[PDB]
């Protein structure tokens, strides 16, 4: 219902010695599913305070639609008249606040007589399926109807955007999945902007349709959740959106060489990084008739695990210590010598630092 525009923004701490943001540029469209991924400390809560209002830019502007709402440094739209819904990693229920209490409480200074305040928490309780334990304590609710309570506070005054601040950390993983479903659904339901920020991938892929990644300040890449997945700008945002193999080797006439094997792919440098995703490796111990599938030379298995219904193989090249594993159903034990292929077309390169 709203579009987020973040102009060059920038954040420091510390006198200035800090730059939690650096010149971040991104445009998030009304009704979008976005979401921001990046390790602890690259300024994600941040970012979300600067959208919520609850902080300003240092320099740098922010837009709701064609409303300036902050501009270096000074606060131009105040975050209460900003409609938005929060729920952030700190959140929490007042434990001694019945349900009904605690999604009434934002009501409290906005004017409205108590049959229009009951009026609004019952409909929204109803969206969220708590309808019927709204006077129930926190205590007496369970993991999943705590969440609900805390999704209809931050929806009790009808907001156009709702923030999420890694807020999948209660839940274990069969809540995870719920949790994450229940954003969705919630989200169509009301046609709410999202924007959620996480260091967990997981969170990611299961709800964000667009993804910015988020490293040190800087957003380095913004696109599609298979996009960044595919076409990683660097090894560093590879490994964050998912599982890879790096290798490091020099770069030659024939390609990069790493051991016994040899990637035909190049750099403009003497050396470079390597990325290949576990499942565009295949072990085998002849040759494969397939021209989907291509040989970078001989391995040998190091290691071999067992999880999640599937075999974990690692390997090295001989002559080398680099590791490389791939899942598979079957075992191949190790100490054998294999042949290893890959995916050409799915080989991740960059120049070496
Ligand atoms: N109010 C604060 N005072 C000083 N430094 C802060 C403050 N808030 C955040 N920072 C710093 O800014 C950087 C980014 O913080 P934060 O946005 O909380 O990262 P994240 O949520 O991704 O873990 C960190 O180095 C953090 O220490
Ligand atoms: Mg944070």
């Amino acid at each position: 219902m709203v579009r987020i525009i973040v102009k060059n923004v920038s954040k420091v701490f510390k006198k200035g010695k800090v730059v939690a943001l650096d010149n971040v540029n991104i445009n998030i469209e009304n009704g979008e599913r976005f979401g921001i991924l990046g390790p602890s400390g690259a300024g994600k809560t941040t970012f979300m305070r600067i959208i919520a209002g609850l902080d300003v830019p240092s320099t740098g502007e922010l837009y709701f639609d064609d409303r300036l709402v902050a501009s270096n440094g000074k606060l131009i739209v105040p975050p209460e008249d900003r409609k938005i819904g929060m729920v952030f990693q700190t959140w929490a229920l007042y434990p001694n606040l019945t349900a009904f209490e605690n999604i009434a409480f934002p009501l409290t200074n906005m004017k409205m007589s108590k049959e229009e305040i009951r009026k609004r928490v019952e409909e929204v309780a109803k969206i969220l399926d708590i309808h019927h334990v709204l006077n129930h304590f926190p205590r007496e609710l369970s993991g999943g109807q705590q969440q609900r309570v805390a999704l209809a506070r931050a929806l009790v005054k009808d907001p156009s955007l709702l923030l999420l601040d890694e807020p999948f950390s209660n839940l274990d993983a069969r809540m995870r999945d719920s949790a994450r479903a229940l954003v969705k659904e919630v989200q169509s339901r009301l046609g709410v902007t999202l924007l959620v920020v996480s260091h967990d991938p997981a969170d990611i892929f299961a709800i964000a349709d667009r993804v910015g990644v988020l490293v040190k300040g800087k957003l380095v890449q913004v696109g599609k959740p298979e996009d960044l997945y595919d076409n990683p700008v660097s090894i560093q945002v590879a490994s964050l959106i998912g599982e890879i193999n790096e290798l490091e080797g020099k770069v030659t006439n024939e390609g990069v060489v790493i051991g016994s094997l040899r990637f035909p792919v190049s750099v403009s440098s003497d050396r470079a990084i390597i990325g290949i995703r576990p499942e565009d490796v295949k072990l085998s111990k002849d040759v494969i008739k397939d021209d989907s599938w291509i040989l970078v030379g001989k391995g040998k298995v190091k290691v071999i695990g067992y999880q999640g219904g599937l075999f974990r193989i690692t390997i090295t090249p001989l002559d080398s210590e680099e590791e490389i594993f791939t899942y598979s159903d079957h075992p191949i034990h190790s100490g054998e010598e294999v042949l290893v292929y890959v995916r050409k077309d799915k080989i991740k390169v960059f120049e070496k630092n």
